[PDB]
């Protein structure tokens, strides 16, 4: 079911700071390379009041490299799928939780995602869009309580330099039991490689590699 | 329009550990006497697979008695009226976020709410529903970039004894301009009158007073 | 043993962003009014480089009025006496981190303290001494694993207006067992009555009050 | 002065759960190689009754493997040297602040330590001798208003597996100015090569390696 080429449809529907949105997206990868890129279209809420970068990282981790010797939690948990949930504390209070639902048509992954932010300061980065990038990451994964917990010091590079600062805390659910990893990282880039004025639309990368660390 | 005695109507829709739920109420308050009671029933997701008592501080700040030296931020708000943002940052990593958009229509307030909660333990207190009540509390109100913030120590008490904690920010923003009050509390008890077995029905009830602290 | 006067000695060392002092100071206070009055003078490390008010709430809630409803786990644990441990999570990552073990000689508490504070921004309102006292607050008392917790949401007044938040946790152990009480509620304020050019002498004054809420 | 080869004296005075305690090492290290090794005498406060592991990254970040392409914060700061303050935040509230001062003498670091550690819950992993090992880290380095920040997801191998996370931040401070990196990673394994009953005899040795991640 998992190939070495799959397709991803998803429906994102939000609220961040009250503002209502749905952006939709087709696109492609390489599961075993840990590489995929996808369109992403503003269906509602055009145009968007906040920085876009909030929103990439909830737009899969079966889009990841998994060498022999660490357990592919995601890989294992198809063709039944898995749901992850999402905490995005950012250094000034602004909060975001996220969940996408994961299931396997074919050879397509359907994404059905829910993102909601709260408490970003009105004159803060987001809300004023002084965001760049998404600086790579390292995600520590370890099982809790019998699911995958994933970390991560996230930082969003400012126009005018310096870091914005974001902790991330993911619950990866498989709907089937799976051979539970060890302790481990997932390394990840993500990369805005275009869009147009309003981020109205946007082509998404990213690449991630998991590895057992020195 | 802000009357001794005042009706509430409310829709909430939210997703808890993915299960997704609607529930409407309507009551009355006398927002002078900062007192409200109100009747809610779950419209979808019954039976609710988590602690009811998670959503019932998100079920309006216009219900607190406001002493005449304190700046009254929600009573000035209308008939404009205002919104609210909400961070629950609960001991174990659970994360809710809420909002609600107040509006006043005659002697009605209506209460438009959505409440998103990702990360509960499977075997923590909310997903095994082993919450008694809230323990009384004083939210800290203070004005950050121009809007009201209120911060709280919240502890639910738990069956066996001993407390699961949990930390609000509410951001509260008035439609309108309006005298910013200085630094103070709203002391707050919020209580269960009554409930049927799987919370399908509940009576709701809140005492608030604002006060200048000692 | 505890009467209604009681003298207090105390001597703190500690080092906030690398600046080592020593501050000892000997005051009075009503345990049963909870007030109590001190005088301190810098005897290492004057003058302080950062906010003299991080201080002024680790310089022995002995000294706070307890409703008889309320069993008092502070004058419960005389005369062996008590030790407290405090976390304070500034909302700029600045963190302190002090304890007082407290002890009783006839009428006089004898105060041994450290206080560590890292990671104060640079420009940041306590290296910079912005500060113009603590707003009043409400410690949340509970016992957790058979010793008392509290916690407050604390805000200092900042010169210009608006304020630095910070989060108290407590851990209060009385050297012998004692009636532990319920949750519940300590209000208290806290003031510099008077003090020299750079705080080399100050005068403090705290008044806290035990209550159940509403 | 940063040579191939260089040697390492070190002194931590300090307190956890109001437990006092000096430990004193030695040893060497290959700055290049991103490799040290040391050996732990306590010196007071045997048998310490805490994990030791809490100390263990408290015991340089001159020992990393910097590229070229990195700017090496750490060892452009020789021969003047500077220091480091660091916040250590368990997920169950202990917290620990730590700092170091460190000096260049011939082929010789000395390292001036301080280190406090409060609110460890009595029947925690630290408190019970209950970890194993941290397992390796990545550190997120950033500028942060002209001085360096280390920002890590640590866990603590636990005695029946599963894991106790602390949250790190480091500020290092150079003693005079030097060129400033951009965004980038430490790469981190620490590990007890040995010890004896109580730990008052341990070899510690670390490996660290300086990338720019994908």
């Amino acid at each position: 079911v998992i190939k070495s080429d799959m397709k991803i449809k998803l429906r994102m529907e939000g609220t961040v700071n009250g503002h209502k949105f749905v952006i939709e997206g087709e696109g492609e990868g390489k599961p075993y390379e840990g590489t995929q890129t996808m369109n992403l279209k503003v269906k509602e809420g055009a145009p968007l009041p906040f920085a876009y970068d909030i929103l990439t990282t909830v737009f899969n981790r079966v889009f990841a490299k998994y060498p022999k010797h660490i357990p592919d939690y995601f890989k294992q948990s198809f063709p039944e799928g898995y749901s992850w949930e999402r905490s995005m504390t950012f250094e000034d209070g602004g909060i975001c939780t996220a969940r996408n639902d994961i299931t396997l048509e074919g050879d397509c992954f359907f994404n059905e995602i829910r993102f909601d932010g709260v408490n970003f300061p009105p004159n803060g980065p987001v809300m004023q869009k002084k965001t760049l990038k998404w600086e790579p990451s390292t995600e520590k994964m370890y099982v809790r309580d019998g699911v995958l917990t994933g970390d991560i010091n996230m930082a969003l590079l400012l126009e005018g330099g310096g870091h914005y600062r974001c902790d991330f805390k993911t619950t990866y659910k498989a709907k089937k039991g799976v051979q539970l990893p060890d302790y481990h990282f997932v390394d990840h880039c993500i990369e805005i490689l275009s869009h147009d004025k309003d981020y109205n639309n946007v082509k998404l990368y990213e690449h991630a590699v998991a590895h057992s660390g020195l």
